[PDB]
């Protein structure tokens, strides 16, 4: 893995449940058998959306957790674990959605203004989720939902491995900047989503709070605004993305815009911890979308990310660390293209996010963005997951592998692995002053024969004069590997004589000793 390390010893594979309720897909008996099958193939738990639209449909405080309880009961029967997603967003309208579950219709009547929803540059209204700007409503509604959910699911605390919060559309912390109705669907540029009167007034107040008066604003932005009412979001999103973002005004606008999502992260994180920490004592997470298109567009750099709310990932992740939430990046199975017209750079994006997450010490999880129908994609996922320290991978979605034995078998082999610590020992290595010994092998957990970025470092044992190290390997999988010497300058000086193998790696910790 990166930095001479190996895969994450806590790695676990998860499976996404269908978007619809199980009884709308199959029966509970078959579902339970499917879970036993998933477990046999390396899956630790199943993640599942519990829709706000289902749990508090009739009215405020009129809860119904009967489906969640019945679902948990079957997970318990199958001897599996589950990861509930408290989905306070609408099901339907997003890529892959095969459902129709809007959030409670009554929630929209708690306000007379336009503080609750989103409005784009061109006026498109979006109601897939509550606008994070309305923190007072979010505090009340999510607070009540989380606490009621916690009380009703207490009897199943033993089958809950983690809890996911929904930070926005599709359960991701972002703005609904790419939708069909707004004409911003992939691979188009996104449109900013802060044009409701409430949003305009909030940005205005934020600007005035920062500088104090209009004169100080004009002096900081180098503008000549005639009055406070002239302080507004970008009138032309495209021109803003072309060069307006480089100005002092642009930096402030994007700081505020992304700032709303950061404050939202801290709010829901606090509500969730206060509601679940004592009862469940399990990790809590949130998701960030992989907006990979228009990444390297020369005319509008990061033209899809900025409108989605992603301007500074480092600053964004600091909000997660502060709120004590683990992060999940929802797009790992893709490769870079970076050509007109998509200017898509998914892999580079994943690498950047993973690097930042590891530096900050934030637990990182991943998912595939679209259904995988080919083994080649599993390999891509494996390379990223096992070389960038991911603690977990969630496969979208249920049916893809449950009804395809060959695919399920390939997932078991490549991703449904149980990590086990093993000791690798290499003797008679002709190292000289300044050399370091590494190992690399055929599988992704071994760096896939890469000697540049992914090799695993070994340590010299001055007492027995050999090189050794405790490395995390995939139990019960066949591996081939070789040790090699790396000079002080970084060049590969020589390789181990014979290629080593472990067929397969044992499930119990032991050691593999070989000679140069
Ligand atoms: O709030 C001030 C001003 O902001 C916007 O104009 C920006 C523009 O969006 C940027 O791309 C760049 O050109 O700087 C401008 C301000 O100097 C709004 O379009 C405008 O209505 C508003 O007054
Ligand atoms: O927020 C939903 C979803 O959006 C993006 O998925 C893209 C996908 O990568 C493209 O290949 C194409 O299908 O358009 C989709 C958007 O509608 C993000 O990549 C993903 O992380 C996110 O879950
Ligand atoms: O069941 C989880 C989640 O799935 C869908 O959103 C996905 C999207 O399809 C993929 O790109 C994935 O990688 O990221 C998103 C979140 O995991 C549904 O649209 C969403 O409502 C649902 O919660
Ligand atoms: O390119 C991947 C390749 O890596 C290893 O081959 C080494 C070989 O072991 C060395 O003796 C020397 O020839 O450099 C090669 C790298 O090009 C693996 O042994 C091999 O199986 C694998 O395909
Ligand atoms: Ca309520």
């Amino acid at each position: 893995a990166v930095n001479g390390k190996g895969m994450n010893p806590d790695y676990k594979a998860y499976l996404m449940a269908p978007l619809k309720k199980i009884p709308e897909v199959t029966n509970w008996e078959t579902f339970e058998n499917d879970l036993r099958w998933a477990k046999q193939n390396g899956f630790y738990a199943i993640t599942v959306d519990f829709w706000w639209g289902d749990m508090e449909k009739n009215g405020d405080q009129q809860f119904d957790f009967s489906y969640a309880q019945r679902f948990a009961q079957s997970v318990k029967n199958a001897g599996m674990k589950m990861i509930p997603i408290i989905s306070t967003h609408q099901c339907g309208g997003n890529v892959g959605d095969d459902c129709n579950v809007p959030i409670p219709s009554w929630v929209w009547n708690q306000k007379s203004d336009d503080s609750l929803y989103f409005k784009s540059e061109t006026g498109t209204v979006n109601k897939e989720t509550l606008n994070p700007l309305a923190s007072d409503v979010i505090r009340k509604e999510y607070g009540e939902l989380y606490t009621a959910f916690a009380a009703a699911m207490k009897p199943y605390k033993d089958v809950i491995a983690k809890i996911y919060l929904s930070g926005g559309p599709a359960g991701e912390l972002r703005y609904p900047s790419y939708t069909t109705s707004d004409g911003t669907g992939y691979p188009s540029r996104g449109k900013f989503q802060a044009y409701t009167e409430f949003a305009k007034s909030k940005f205005r107040l934020w600007v005035l709070n920062k500088y104090g008066s209009l004169n100080e604003v004009n002096k900081a932005w180098g503008t000549k605004l005639i009055s406070e009412l002239a302080i507004l979001p970008p009138s032309d999103g495209e021109q803003f993305l072309m060069n307006g973002y480089l100005s002092m005004y642009g930096k402030d606008y994007l700081e505020w815009y992304q700032g709303i999502l950061e404050n939202h992260t801290k709010l829901i994180g606090e509500l969730a911890h206060n509601a679940f920490d004592t009862t469940f004592q399990v990790p809590i997470g949130a998701k960030i979308a992989g907006v990979h298109w228009q990444y390297n567009n020369p005319t509008i750099p990061h033209g899809a990310e900025k409108p989605a709310g992603y301007n500074d990932y480092s600053h964004l992740l600091d909000a997660f660390k502060s709120a004590k939430l683990d992060v999940t990046f929802t797009c790992l199975e893709m490769t870079d293209k970076g050509s007109y017209p998509e200017y898509s750079m998914p892999k580079t994006l994943v690498q950047n996010i993973a690097t930042l997450a590891n530096e900050k010490g934030i637990v990182l999880n991943g998912e595939n963005a679209l259904s995988i129908g080919n083994e080649e994609e599993y390999k891509r996922v494996a390379e990223m997951a096992f070389n960038y320290n991911f603690a977990g991978f969630t496969l979208l979605r249920y049916q893809d592998v449950m009804y395809n034995n060959s695919l399920m078998g390939k997932f078991k082999d490549l991703l449904g692995v149980t990590p086990v610590m093993q000791t690798i020992v290499v003797k008679n290595v002709p190292t000289t002053i300044g050399d370091t010994v590494y190992i690399t092998g055929n599988r992704a957990e071994l760096g896939s024969w890469d000697t540049k970025q992914y090799p695993i470092q070994l340590y010299y044992d001055s007492h027995s004069n050999d090189w050794r190290g405790n490395v995390v390997l995939p139990a019960e999988r066949n591996i081939e590997f070789k040790a090699f010497i790396k000079s002080k300058d970084g060049t590969v000086k020589s390789w181990q004589t014979i290629q080593q193998s472990w067929n397969p790696v044992p499930l119990k910790t032991t050691s593999h000793t070989s000679s140069w």
